[PDB]
């Protein structure tokens, strides 16, 4: 049905979309890219990656294009999605990764410029928001603009889904200890209105708001309004970890929690398990959206009260991208 | 006032001297034991990667440091029973090596001639003090005492206020904690803790801590009610403790915050902030703990409520100010 | 009856420390206005809390259009074009231009159009009068209206080069500065104008970086004009940097003889310090010198008559440089 | 000789095995000596903070690792003379501890039953090989040999190329070098190197290296003609070496670049780039050195000329590829 993709925002996520497509020998082809710079610079960045090393395929450029593994890809530099000649090269599905079109409204522009669907790499208000292998069954043939939420949502949802199915989550709160991202600052200085995002990212633990828990309802309707949470951004370049403290509907042991999660992760391409004593750098390059860590499970019980802490690692860049692509391969065949 | 000897002139031990001089303490530090030469200890005291130049002059001789013109004997005895504490009359040993964290181990300082030992770490079931939480339990018969971990000193005042105002039924803690000398610079063996083998400045590293588990030593009413752990991360000092609690009363954020504010009023140990601070803003703190009203979160569904409360701490200097407050009291008893 | 009222344009790393240092030295200069691109609330937050130097040592509060610092009111404007900044409202006479966007006489004379009398630019700014304090500040006079203090790297390099050239002659030389990362770099890998290297994650890489410190040294030491080149390697430290110079000197030397010459050049010299301690970059953070010559790193490599001389100086590229900018400013205001 | 033992299963020792498996060497690693348990060595081999997951299966028993299905004996003898190398017939020891960097010290492996030792570091006046610079000097009667430092492996190919084309009359080197396990995580004693005592991820740290001073072992004509030092900085691996030379001939940058381009043609050890790379781009390199044409700088005044040339190196994996090339050759003489 659909096999031709445009990327808007050839950034950390945008470039990795291309990387992953090619790694899996997908039959979707990226045919156009829009950003704000030259093909020379986009090529430079695609070839040389500080988190994942040299691109595995040949890369070259001309004044209006990239050439990747011998195939040509048009490069545009339109600040406004309207102006992208998606039509020209035949781009059916826009992977929207700029951070500036996070609305059904705004991503409309891509359809105006002639693409048939848009997948947004971020939370985008009230729309179909898919975590692959949690709720991608809610996607139908009539969907045109869908969100794959945040990396944190891809981490939290599968862990929350398994606990809720096995035990029931009554209420919970999350904290993600999260790699710093391009929304933060290199040195202390203004970064819009958010005071904390103004601070040097590689030199600080920085509290930071996230909607992963607040909006979990879109992905797991039964948990709607039952979770809150935030982040602490810390000085690692990628690789993050989400802790969820829940009140569950049954009394449990750690062994029981971990066996329920082991079952949910078995033959599960999206959601991995470990009982090894890994650290964040071990998750870099993960092909899961989320890796449940059984070594960090903790049950605090005082009589009838019980707090359950469960922890899952995630490569907020590559890991999340593997989910984005799963959802895209599916969305393209409807 | 009392003469002190410091065993282990490391991150903590050096900052103990710094803080004593800074507050113009009546304690005199007369001796230091470590594993190295006066020249290396002089170099490390003068030049600090986290706190900058030492604020006083530092020199060394073959067997001493000269700090602000005052002589401090230097010994290099790896067994504490061999340290000649009597030679300069060191009465109270500030035990900062990590290698004597029990009554039975620190007894070796009493054997070597000291009267009392204050241990800069958890040390099993001994009197364990967080200043301005339970320092009123000290008395003139105590000879070996612990000030627990920096995390305990962060946790305890926040837990005490919550418990006193609302009751804590159960809770769990995670501290996002600066890396420390127990970890590894490059991936390599670090005893039996597998995760401690990993490169500390390049990883988020889960790490076990007893701060919550043994909180009953400091706040007896909370024995068995808390658990927790740490995530060690690449900042050089400056840490933050989150506690998620079920309290005995339904609350709003403002109510929690006001109660904490009252607990920090005229409290030289426990500060308050409603500013959007980050960990480097806690470096050099003179509190053991600073509650952060900006991160308070109430998650409520029917009659169920989870309360998240967060406090910052400088696990080096901030904790040290607590250690020093405890030392000054312990010395006058 | 000297100029005493300052405006700061660009209340950034450098601009905020300009205020800090002025208060710290109890300058008779008052900062009466700040221009940047944001709210007083944000500026007050950034001034109070600093990731590199810790809590501001004086009280900080703000209103809808001002900061109140140590009880003194300072106007805040948000004009992206310098020509629009209302410097006359509080009588700002000298502008300390710290934005990075007005690094030429042609650009910075906008402040004059906007009612200021003089401008001191916290950066190289082409071929205008350029001062490294205690190297060539004697060249400033009453007719100088727009002046540059060059880069932190020039303030590190110049006093060392000057001492060497005066004592032995420098016939030719090349510099490399191992330099803390700065806000011209990138947090994550992504476009950063046209410099490909500046696009790379600054806290995760050693990044070669072009600098004019050596190339334009003739503005400060005219006898070395065109005799030096160099570059930077940007590395993951937040502040604190070090400059190595490899020279061919006009004389055969020993390390001790170079060290002693430098030691004499640093005696009673508030701008240029000396060390023979085994210091590392965090020990220079908050330095009150523009440059600290490190005798422990001096190296003479000689084969017959061919001799190469390596000299190394530390610098706190933020605060240490700022101390130099402030010395130059105090003198500028009294000419 | 196809059976090898590894003394010191650290950053270099583990990558030695990783690379041997990666190139499908016929070398058989039969034994490893270190200071710890198989469990711990297994965890370290499996999880690498710089290079990611080990590409082969790893298990262990109480006295062995099993790597890609093959058993490797693990010993824990802190003195090399006691390591039982004859048990599994380890003939060539790859000496990677840092504790045996001299003929006299590494002799202990031979007293312990091995036939040859290749030392992963400089080791005084003994045969010292940078592959594809002077590996032809390896001789069938050599039994103790060095591959010098990573810095040497970076410097030597560049210096050889320049010397062969233009003559190097005198030169000085500075390497901007990733931090290593000889440094400290937090400020604390580290033998007698004061600079080594400082927190490695939080400082620029000047550091002594023999790479230039001992270059005469590799390129005898350059003996005594180079000096240099390092600045250790906060990157986990990946380094850069700058050489400032007076050459024998007047040159342009294009001419230097062209000559270096030629030395790197069909040279598996010495690579070339004219892309604007940064240090993380060298991580995982299969070269000992990658000359970077983009940083070549000629400074000329009248008749005088200074030539600055620069090459990148993965001080871990890149150097290891050189160690393996040398090992393969050494095994067959
Ligand atoms: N980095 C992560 O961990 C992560 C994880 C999950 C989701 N996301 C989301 O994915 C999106 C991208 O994040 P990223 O980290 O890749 O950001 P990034 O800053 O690395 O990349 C954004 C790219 O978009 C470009 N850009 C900005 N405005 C543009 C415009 N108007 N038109 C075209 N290009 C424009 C920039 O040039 C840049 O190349 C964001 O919405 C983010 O929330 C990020
Ligand atoms: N964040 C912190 O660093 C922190 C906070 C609170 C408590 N503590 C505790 O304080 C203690 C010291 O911590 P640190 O971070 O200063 O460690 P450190 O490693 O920086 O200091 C330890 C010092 O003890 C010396 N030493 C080791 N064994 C010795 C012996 N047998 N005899 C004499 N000297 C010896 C070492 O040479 C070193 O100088 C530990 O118990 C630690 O848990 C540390
Ligand atoms: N950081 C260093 O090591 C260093 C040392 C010496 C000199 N310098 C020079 O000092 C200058 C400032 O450097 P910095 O590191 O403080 O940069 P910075 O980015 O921290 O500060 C720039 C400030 O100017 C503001 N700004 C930008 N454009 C503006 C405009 N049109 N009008 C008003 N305000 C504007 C920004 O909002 C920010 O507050 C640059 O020229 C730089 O090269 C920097
Ligand atoms: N890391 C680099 O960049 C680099 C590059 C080239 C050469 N080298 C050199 O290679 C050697 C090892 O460096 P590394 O970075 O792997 O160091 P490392 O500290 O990572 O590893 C050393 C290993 O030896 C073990 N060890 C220590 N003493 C021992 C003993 N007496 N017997 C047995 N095992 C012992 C340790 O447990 C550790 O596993 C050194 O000589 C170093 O100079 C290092
Ligand atoms: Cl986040
Ligand atoms: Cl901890
Ligand atoms: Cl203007
Ligand atoms: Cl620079
Ligand atoms: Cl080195």
């Amino acid at each position: 049905s659909m096999s031709k993709v445009g990327i808007n925002g050839f950034g950390r996520i945008g470039r990795l979309v291309l990387r992953r497509l090619l790694e899996v020998k997908s039959n979707i082809d990226v045919v156009a890219i829009n950003d704000l710079t030259s093909p020379k610079i986009l090529a430079y960045l695609l070839k040389h990656d500080s988190n994942y090393g040299p691109f595995p395929w040949s890369v070259d450029f001309t004044e209006d294009s990239l050439i990747v593994d011998g195939k040509s890809i048009a490069v545009y530099a339109e600040k406004e999605a309207k102006n992208i000649p998606w039509k020209a090269k035949g781009a059916e599905i826009i992977v929207e990764c700029t951070g500036f079109y996070t609305s059904a409204e705004k991503s409309q522009a891509h359809l105006d410029a002639g693409a048939k669907k848009v997948l947004i790499s971020a939370p985008a208000g009230e729309m179909k928001t898919i975590v692959y292998n949690v709720n991608d069954d809610t996607l139908d043939g009539n969907d045109t603009i869908v969100s794959v939420a945040s990396s944190t949502t891809n981490c939290l949802a599968p862990m929350a889904k398994a606990l809720h199915d096995s035990f029931g989550i009554e209420v919970g709160t999350m904290t993600t200890i999260h790699a710093y991202t391009g929304t933060q600052s290199l040195v202390d200085g203004p970064r819009g209105k958010d005071l904390r995002a103004s601070r040097a990212a590689a030199e600080n633990i920085i509290p930071h708001t996230t909607g992963a828990a607040k909006a979990i309802g879109l992905v797991i309707p039964e948990l709607s309004g039952k979770l809150k949470g935030h982040a602490q951004r810390v000085p690692v370049k990628t690789g993050s970890v989400t802790e969820l403290v829940s009140i569950l509907g049954k009394k449990v042991t750690a062994e029981e929690v971990n066996n329920a999660l082991k079952q949910a992760t078995t033959n599960n391409e999206s959601f991995g398990y470990t009982d090894e004593e890994i650290v964040s750098s071990d998750i870099i390059g993960s092909h899961f959206g989320s890796v449940f860590d059984a070594t960090q499970t903790e049950i605090t019980a005082v009589g009838d009260l019980q707090l359950v802490k469960t922890v899952a690692w995630y490569d907020n860049e590559y890991g999340f991208v593997t989910q984005l692509i799963r959802t895209l391969e599916k969305f393209a065949k409807l």
